[PDB]
């Protein structure tokens, strides 16, 4: 809330500039504008806000004017338009009914699959917004480049997902090694990597060095934050989370079925195959309750801890030569 | 077919390369595959061909070694796979059935929704393929610029026709000023003016006057392309065209349906919203007969007599400093 303030004042702006003397495409433009105002707004803004807060930690506070901070918001929202574009997407390929408490914008009355064409100009906003503001920078090339690959380490990641997991009721697929892979491609890089790595960019540090070692932190936070993100779906109180959970109710692979799994003699295996993916609650209860008698909230209790301590590691041999501050700001939101 | 033979041979290198030390992503490399062999292959490759074509054209017979060959190879399939993009994704909003007489991949058992992320992947291949082949070259990022606004421009243009066309039975909304615009944004930017552009900027032809003319002559044949790819719809006899049609059995925004709402009294507007997105044939033949009545066919012979005089004005008045044997290679394809 330090700097969130400025941040989403900053999306007004963002908008004005997304659209505007050609006429006739002024509808499509309109539509644009709801499309935006609808999907880029109302989460917590901490991955676009990583930009900024990452943008006024590395550089010299001589060479932050105006014009520096006015492409730290945008390259930002940048990063929110990334996820809408997912998001959006996602949820019509899910067949998901609500998001952020509020109907999905695929289920609205007169979007349905038109959505699809939207989420692809939420995308194209990225490089609109890259185009106007960054143009003239020496590290416009370099954040295409990062947003671009952002997107392809996020597509290759959804597929697996989709590959592993159909909405084809099957556990053999929910491996250990396959779930670090879906959640490193899915959630990690777009989340952790590239708002690091774009303030970096902004910064003037594009060494493959440095981001090599920006990358092996922030991949390993991003882990954590996702089998944390699962563990909550369940046990965290919704309240605390603001989610109901359906994780088990919708044959996902979480971190606890993939533990579980791993865990688990054979007369129990059943009892999930038996009642993983049932709409019926007494099913969805029976499997939670197996999850509980395998003793697995004490199991993540045992994983946060090393993955804490491993952090701290990772940040004592990799942030140098950037501030540890980048990367215990980040540590601190998602630790709680 | 003088230069379609090598052209359609180095899809199997594209593949190659797009799909390949990352182990467990092998999964989604696998189905990568699957998705670019269903979906870039089977068309006639024109756009694609246009770049290789123009890059011959337009270069110093000296500086067309191997290399160079590569990389025109290559952008020519960028475009192919562009527009394979747009085309998973218009026939899941359009719940299309088949494509190039073929089952639409989306509606393949198994794919489904699934194709929204299938899709997103066609489009990612393309700034792989960029990175893969130009990273070095003067034009990288004139090409990156070139795609980028490309797809923009095609998804304004798409949202532009959804607006105009709920798959919601309205006429009012089909006016010539807008059916240009539909036209402009959704075919002829990326069908004419991509290909031409990115073989420009392969030759280092990047001023933007040159450009500009380029885009003139070409969104012009664009407008002509569409204005006949309408016409063929329903009058084209279906073996030289090779489609059965549904532009009025699909409610569309035709150039026909556009000419007949200029021209027919109040007594035919309701024959026409009478019978215009009917599935049933007597319906759909009390339109074409209409159409038919209001000698349609020959209004647009009168249209493609003045389209052709006036291609080639702009081609006397536009094509210089390049070989007008650029712009009448297409004008010959297009006016068959
Ligand atoms: C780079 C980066 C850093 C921090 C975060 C955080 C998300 C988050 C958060 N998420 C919400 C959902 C949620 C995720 C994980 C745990 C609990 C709730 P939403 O996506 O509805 O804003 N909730 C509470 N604190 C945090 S911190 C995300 C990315
Ligand atoms: C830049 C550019 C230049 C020429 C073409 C052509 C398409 C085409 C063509 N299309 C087929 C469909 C069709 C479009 C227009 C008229 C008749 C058929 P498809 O998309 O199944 O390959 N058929 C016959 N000749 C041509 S020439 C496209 C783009
Ligand atoms: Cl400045
Ligand atoms: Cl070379």
């Amino acid at each position: 809330a330090q700097e969130k303030q400025d941040f989403v004042q900053h999306f007004s702006q963002i908008v004005r500039v997304l659209t505007e003397g050609h006429p006739e495409i002024g509808d499509a433009i309109a539509r644009l504008k709801e499309v935006l105002e609808y999907n880029a707004i109302g989460g917590k803004y901490n991955r676009g806000l990583t930009v900024v807060v990452a943008f006024r930690e590395l550089v010299e506070p001589r060479k932050q004017d105006a014009d520096s901070l006015q492409r730290a918001w945008t390259v930002g929202w940048c990063v929110e338009l990334l996820q809408a574009f997912f998001l959006v997407a996602d949820d019509i390929m899910d067949s998901s009914l609500t998001r952020r408490g509020q109907i999905c914008w695929y289920q609205k009355p007169g979007v349905g699959l038109d959505a699809i064409n939207d989420a692809n100009l939420l995308e194209a906003c990225i490089y609109r917004l890259l185009k106007l503001y960054c143009r003239e920078q020496p590290y416009y090339l370099n954040l295409i480049e990062l947003f671009l690959q952002s997107s392809y380490q996020t597509e290759i990641g959804q597929t697996l997902d989709l590959l592993t997991a159909p909405q084809n009721v099957d556990l053999v697929r929910f491996t250990e090694k396959r779930y670090k892979s879906i959640v490193k491609y899915k959630t990690a890089f777009y989340s952790f990597y590239l708002p690091i790595a774009a303030a970096m960019y902004m910064a003037g540090i594009d060494g493959e060095k440095e981001h090599a070692n920006a990358k092996k932190i922030l991949l390993e936070m991003g882990e954590f934050f996702q089998i944390q993100d699962d563990y909550l779906d369940l046990f965290g109180d919704p309240s605390v989370t603001g989610k109901i959970g359906t994780d088990i109710q919708d044959n996902k692979c979480s971190w606890l079925v993939v533990q579980c799994l791993q865990r688990a003699t054979p007369e129990q295996y059943q009892i999930l195959k038996e009642n993983y993916g049932q709409k019926e609650a007494e099913k969805v209860a029976r499997v939670k309750a197996l999850y509980e008698e395998l003793d697995l909230p004490a199991v993540f209790l045992q994983y946060e801890e090393d993955s804490y301590s491993h952090i701290m590691a990772l940040i004592e041999q990799y942030a140098a030569p950037l501030p540890p501050a980048v990367f215990l700001g980040l540590a601190r939101k998602i630790y709680k």
